[PDB]
């Protein structure tokens, strides 16, 4: 029959969505329907929900970073940590996203400060974020209401920058091996119960081995919403990190961790807890009350599924491979093999205005953002993988923010309406107007390689897409897509056009 090639309004989302069209009318003898969406949130994700049946997409063109957001919400699980001075602790946000079993998602707001017990001294961290893999599983033998962890924590988002480097006493305390004992006493809407957890922590290697079992019958509040309140001390600080390491700094005197965590539509835990040593052994010791809570509700009705959410993985490749597998579980959608270019964001001012400032990363542009006006797309400013995920983690204070169309912004930075642009790797207008593109050196932003994205039960009816549309595989570099867009904006041309001359010229399409 026939199939839907959907887009976005934007010049490289037509060019691509033109070839796939012309792909598939040339290697299969199929109908191509070409839909240009309006520009609504998650247009695309929702009309490949919908399919061509409902008046969808079927086939879209899709970058690994908005696939992060759009089934994992990219910025949120991340733990973004920063300095509270007068408190000498660190303050701290994040959400979990609980899966249920009609594929919906529980929502838990973390908001968490850490203080430190003794009075020692402790390093206060710059903006940085910790990277966490949760995989939870059940004993055979284990006839208790229980839980068996295992995590892998990373801290990111602190530049290495050629700079010399080798930090505190409780440091050496996690050099190997140390054993682990957490109690928790939790009340939730009058359930009273109790948790108790041994296991270890190789901190050099960021790896917890936990077993958690119910000692007071049956657990009235689903595992995964406890997985956050159940040892931040032993995540793996890369040496050029070492400095920041708030939570080893305060040990073996030990630091409070009290979190709120706001269920969405639903009730919320406040904990306290006390993480130090007893001996040999490193305790956290927690108590957890929950207020408000719907008896029929997701959380005392137990409708969450016994996982937790796969991390957002900031390589590359690890990128594509969770946002396939996820896409693939979850509402059933092949991502297809990417092109070969990375068409990230990117905070880009003029050569002249970074020579001036001697500005070279994101940071340098941060220290002087209130002498700045910003121009960016909606895209951008909206975005949660844009201007505010970014603003999570580097303390940008611009003096206006201007949303602004595609084109437009690069006029505008060249007359000095704006100072710095939200520049797309594959802009067509980056080549004329003389700009510099800046350094991620938190790196907050995710991957944005392109690739297609097909509706499962589309590619059964037709099997031959997938191999058709694969034939496009590295075959589309960032210099080869950015040659067509300048072809498309800085040379007034017709997309469809651009799309079969680069097509036929690598002898993709014959004819």
């Amino acid at each position: 029959d026939t199939v839907v090639v959907g887009s976005i309004n934007f010049t490289e989302g037509i060019i691509v969505a033109n070839m796939v069209a012309e792909m598939i009318e040339a290697h299969t003898d199929l109908k191509v329907v070409r839909k240009l969406n309006l520009g609504g949130e998650n247009v695309n994700f929702e009309a490949i929900k919908r399919g061509g049946a409902n008046n969808g997409i079927d086939i879209y063109v899709e970058y690994t970073g908005h696939g992060l957001v759009d089934i994992l919400g990219f910025p949120e699980p991340n733990v973004y940590i920063t300095a509270d001075k007068q408190k000498n602790g660190i303050k701290a946000n994040f959400k979990i996203r609980h899966n249920m079993e009609d594929g919906s998602v529980q929502l838990a707001d973390h908001y968490q400060q850490n203080t430190p017990i003794g009075d020692g001294p402790v390093l206060l961290p710059d903006n940085h974020y910790l990277s966490t893999q949760s995989v939870l599983s059940k004993d055979p033998n284990e006839k208790r209401d229980h839980m068996v962890l295992l995590e892998f924590v990373t801290a990111a988002g602190i530049t290495l920058g050629m700079d010399e480097l080798y930090m505190s006493k409780g440091e050496e305390l996690f050099t190997g091996v140390v054993p682990i004992l957490v109690e928790l006493d939790g009340g939730v809407n009058g359930h009273k119960f109790s948790v108790r957890g041994e296991g270890e922590g190789d901190a050099t290697n960021g790896k917890l081995t936990l077993k958690f079992i119910c000692t007071t019958g049956k657990l009235p509040v689903p595992w995964p919403t406890l997985v956050t309140t159940l040892v931040q001390c032993f995540s793996r600080y890369p040496d050029h990190m070492k400095q920041h390491d708030f939570f080893k700094s305060a040990m073996p005197e030990g630091y409070v961790q009290e979190r709120t965590i706001s269920f969405k539509d639903d009730g919320t835990y406040k904990t306290r807890a006390e993480v130090k040593f007893e001996g040999d052994t490193l305790v956290n010791r927690i108590e957890l009350k929950g207020i408000d809570f719907k008896e029929d509700g997701n959380i005392l009705g137990h409708k969450l599924e016994y996982n937790f959410p796969p991390p957002s993985s900031t390589d590359p490749e690890g990128a594509y491979e969770t946002v396939k597998k996820e896409y693939k579980r979850k509402w059933n959608i092949v991502w297809l093999k990417p092109l070969g270019f990375n068409n990230t964001y990117t905070l880009t001012v003029k050569d002249e205005l970074a020579k001036q400032y001697n500005l070279k990363t994101f940071s340098d542009l941060a220290k002087i953002s209130d002498k700045l006006i910003l121009g960016a797309t909606m895209f951008f400013l909206e975005g949660p993988d844009g201007y505010p995920g970014l603003q999570k983690l580097y303390n940008f204070k611009f003096k206006h923010t201007k949303s602004m169309d595609m084109g437009i912004r690069y006029t505008a930075i060249d007359n000095n309406e704006v100072q710095v642009i939200d520049a797309w790797a594959t802009d067509g207008l980056l080549v004329s107007h003389k700009l510099k593109i800046l350094e991620d050196d938190k790196a907050f932003f995710p991957p944005y390689y392109a690739a297609p994205i097909i509706r499962q039960d589309v590619l059964d009816k037709h099997p031959e897409l997938k191999d058709v549309l694969n034939k496009l595989a590295n075959q589309i570099s960032l210099e080869e897509m950015q040659k067509l867009n300048y072809k498309v904006d800085g040379e007034g041309q017709d997309p469809a056009k651009v799309a079969k001359e680069f097509l036929k010229e690598k002898g993709l399409i014959l004819q």
